[PDB]
């Protein structure tokens, strides 16, 4: 009943902590500084945290920093620029392996749930159009993406590759959750890139980007982590994308939800819209997960943005 959640202050991690606590788990959560109230208050306030949330100090870039915290845990949820190598790739790989090394020496460990990204699966060079169905058999081609300076994609891909290689050689049971853009309600007055993209659309923007991304609800993502951990038969990677939508469609939905809200009518450019495509939901559904529709996620995001004082409509 004891599990560890790294980088507990994160958006996805905070929701995972909330849901784990509600299920009765004892959660050992790590943050860079547990003595900083402004960054742990949203966690301590969660229902059940007072009795079952145990905070520990740990930094991903510090070797062996997670050795003791993972001990005694049956499950470990690892959810935690100029030069892309030293400032992005290197730290991402080091952190992942640092945590995994600690897991390799924990006798009580049963399974590791690693938070990855759709970035590690969709970019292999194949076109992504309306009738194409991307699934877990797709693996991003790092070298290919590097030629386009898609360093965040490269980093996420190399990180997951390294993770799988390590757990196979160290006999560790690991599953990964691979979400796209994550939106939904906020637990604290801080925004992730995804929520920020939505905010930009509703606070006076003259245009919307010519871009199509996969979108998913943070609650669905957190639940997927829990289900992938509890279900013994779960394995491999899990695409967490409710649907892919162009910003024009996101804006259309916003107009439907808020008929009097001023919204951008012009696309950033005059080129054809980046096409949308499909992403398999099969694996996540096989665990019993139900997907929250895009219109609901957008609604929850906007309402939270207002509640947290980011938007005044």
């Amino acid at each position: 009943n004891v599990v560890c959640v790294t980088g507990a202050s994160g958006y996805i991690a905070s929701w995972l902590v909330r849901l784990l606590l509600h299920r009765g788990y004892t959660v050992k959560a790590t943050v860079r500084d547990p003595n900083d109230p402004k960054k742990v208050d949203h966690l301590v306030k969660l229902d059940g945290a007072k009795e079952r949330l145990q905070l520990f100090k740990a930094n991903l870039l510090e070797e062996g920093a997670f050795d003791s915290v993972v001990q005694g845990c049956h499950g470990v949820f690892h959810t935690a620029v100029k030069d892309p190598q030293a400032e992005l790739i290197d730290p991402a790989l080091k952190g992942t392996l640092n945590v995994l090394n600690s897991c390799a020496k924990s006798p009580s460990l049963k399974r590791v749930v690693l938070t990855s990204s759709i970035a590690a699966v969709a970019y292999n060079g194949k076109p992504r159009t309306p009738d194409v169905v991307v699934d877990e058999t797709w693996f991003t081609d790092a070298d290919f993406c590097a030629k386009s300076n898609l360093w965040y994609v490269v980093s996420a891909t190399l990180a997951e590759e390294a993770a799988w290689k390590f757990v196979k050689e160290n006999n560790i049971d690991m599953v990964t959750i691979n979400p796209a853009m994550v939106i939904g309600p906020l637990l604290q007055p801080v925004l992730n890139t995804s929520a920020a993209a939505i905010l930009n659309l509703i606070n006076g923007a003259q245009t919307f980007p010519n871009a199509s991304f996969g979108w998913v609800n943070v609650k669905d993502v957190a639940n997927a982590h829990i289900l992938a951990y509890e279900n013994a038969s779960a394995s491999g990677r899990h695409c967490l994308v409710e649907r892919v939508a162009h910003y024009s469609e996101v804006v259309r939905i916003l107009r439907e939800l808020y008929p009097s809200l001023q919204l951008p009518e012009k696309c950033a450019d005059d080129k054809p819209y980046v096409p949308i495509y499909q992403v398999s939901k099969e694996k996540a559904k096989s665990l019993g997960l139900e997907y929250t529709p895009l219109e609901v996620s957008i609604k929850e995001t906007v309402e939270s943005l207002k509640e947290k004082k980011f938007a005044n409509l």
